[PDB]
Order: structure tokens, then sequence, then C-alpha cells
């Protein structure tokens, strides 16, 4: 598709067989979704965002839909409002900005 | 332009007379420089993302070259960890997402 941005570009995806909606941030090195239980072991990590620094939990080789198209890869799980997806997913769905 | 996402996408700014190096970031809703003077009113303003809230000041009616392109709108002034050029500037470029 191609996704103008007059709004936030906003999209489902689907993890754990849930239903949930994410923003495609190209902002964001990395995925990082609100909290829930995921499969396997986590490593720590440290992101830093407007206001500084947090830790989150890092989970490996993730099975994830987005708007569609399927990616595994890593997914961080933290306290946010929303779910961002990040570009190491992004590049996983073939995503570009174009102007 | 077509802009993969394997790396930051990174472009080249003018702002108040100065050149920089600003993030185009999709899910960023407005634009946020780092503390720099910029002529006419502002309005205090509390943004929030990962980390928390930062206090910025926000000024209306703003010219911005990005990567080539001229715009004008509001830009918020604080101390964010890096120049950000938000959807309410990427949508005057005509800037959309593609996969
Ligand atoms: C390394 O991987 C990542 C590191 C940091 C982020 S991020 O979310 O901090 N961010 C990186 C940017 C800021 C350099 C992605 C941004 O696009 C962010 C993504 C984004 C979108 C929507 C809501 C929130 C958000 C997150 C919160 O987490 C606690 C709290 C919150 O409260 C309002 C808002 C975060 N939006 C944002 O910061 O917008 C403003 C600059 C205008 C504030 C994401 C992945
Ligand atoms: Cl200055
Ligand atoms: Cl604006
Ligand atoms: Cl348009
Ligand atoms: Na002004």
């Amino acid at each position: 598709p191609q996704i103008t941005l007059w709004k936030r570009p906003l999209v489902t995806i689907k993890i754990g067989g849930q239903l949930k909606e994410a923003l495609l941030d190209t902002g964001a090195d990395d995925t990082v979704i609100e909290e829930m239980s995921l499969p396997g072991r986590w490593k720590p990590k440290m992101i830093g965002g407007i206001g500084g620094f947090i830790k989150v939990r890092q989970y490996d080789q993730i099975i994830i839909e987005i708007a569609g198209h399927k990616a595994i890869g890593t997914v961080l799980v933290g306290p946010t409002p929303v779910n961002i997806i990040g570009r190491n997913l992004l590049t996983q769905i073939g995503a570009t900005l174009n102007f």
C-alpha cells in the first residue's frame, strides 16, 4: 500500500494470536510493544526516546504479522501506550519512505 | 527520493538559517528540534514518549527546507536527543510509506 501521513500510520498486527494496532515508525530503530506475554527467554535492553532511557525485555525470533505481511524478528516489550513497529521489522515487510 | 530503512532515514534540513541533520520520523506527530533560537512568539508545551515527558517551546509558522523541499508549520524546540521531522511537516513534502 501507499500510506499518507495526515493521520497516524496505524496498522493491524497479529502477535501471539492476538490482533493489535501498531504504529509504522521510521524513527524507531527497534520494535516496541505494550506489555504482553511472549514465549522463550528474554535479554535486557535499554532504549532511549524523547524523555530518556528505559529498560525493556528483548525477545528474539518472534513471529509477527504486520498489515498482512509475515515477519520474524526481535520484539522489545515495555510500558508504552502504543505498539511501535520500527526499522528492524519495516525492512522485513519491504517498507520505504518516498517523496 | 525513495529512502530504504536499513539505516536511520537522516536528511539535511535548513531552519533558522542553520543547516542540521534530522530524522524523518513517521512515528512523531510533531517536529522537534534541539535547542536553538527562532524568531517570533512561542508558548510552552509538554510532549511525551519513551522515557517520559519533556518541556518544549512551540513556535508556529516556521519555515523549514527538508532535503531541498520547503515546508511551513509548527516547530517544537527543546532538549530532544535528536532533531525529528514529524508528520506535520512530512505531509507537506508529500512523504508516504510504501510496501
Ligand atoms: C531503539 O528502538 C526504539 C527506540 C526508541 C523508540 S521511541 O518510541 O522513543 N521513538 C524514537 C524517536 C523519538 C527518536 C519513536 C518515536 O517515533 C516516538 C514513537 C511514539 C509514538 C506514539 C506515542 C509514543 C509514546 C510512547 C510512550 O512510551 C512510554 C509514552 C508516550 O506518552 C505520550 C507516548 C511514542 N514518537 C515520538 O517520540 O514523538 C514525539 C517526538 C513527537 C514525542 C522506539 C524504538
Ligand atoms: Cl541558535
Ligand atoms: Cl503544523
Ligand atoms: Cl497527499
Ligand atoms: Na511564529
